[PDB]
């Protein structure tokens, strides 16, 4: 019906909001601190100077594990 | 139709897996440091001095800005 349709777009944009903002394929697993933006994965945080959120120096990465990886 | 409700309980799970799994009322937003584990609302992380998920001492508690928020 029109509600799967509407079910399918609330699930697919959850879905994409999880992916690093910076390569768009692999999943989220990394903050930057102190800022503690959490938006890249590992591949893309490494070698980021300053968060691309909130240009804070990054002092190191902390690497994440959510239940939704 | 059928479809509907499976789409309903995919979303209703996606949902429940960025809620504490302590609380199960507020959503993640903290990483217990240095593990990694990301599974708390900022009000029971507070609270923890072992790690809910591995048992490893916390020795801080980074609070997570998500995009899914
Ligand atoms: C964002 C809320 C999540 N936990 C409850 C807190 C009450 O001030 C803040
Ligand atoms: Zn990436
Ligand atoms: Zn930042
Ligand atoms: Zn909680
Ligand atoms: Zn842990």
């Amino acid at each position: 019906s029109q509600q799967t349709r509407v079910l399918q777009e609330k699930l697919r944009k959850l879905k994409e909001a999880m992916l690093c903002m910076v390569c768009c394929e692999e999943e989220i697993n990394s903050t930057f601190c102190p800022c503690g933006h959490t938006v890249c994965c590992e591949s893309c945080a490494a070698q980021l100077q300053s968060c691309p959120v909130c240009r804070s120096r990054v002092e190191h990465v902390q690497h994440v594990y959510l239940p939704t990886h």
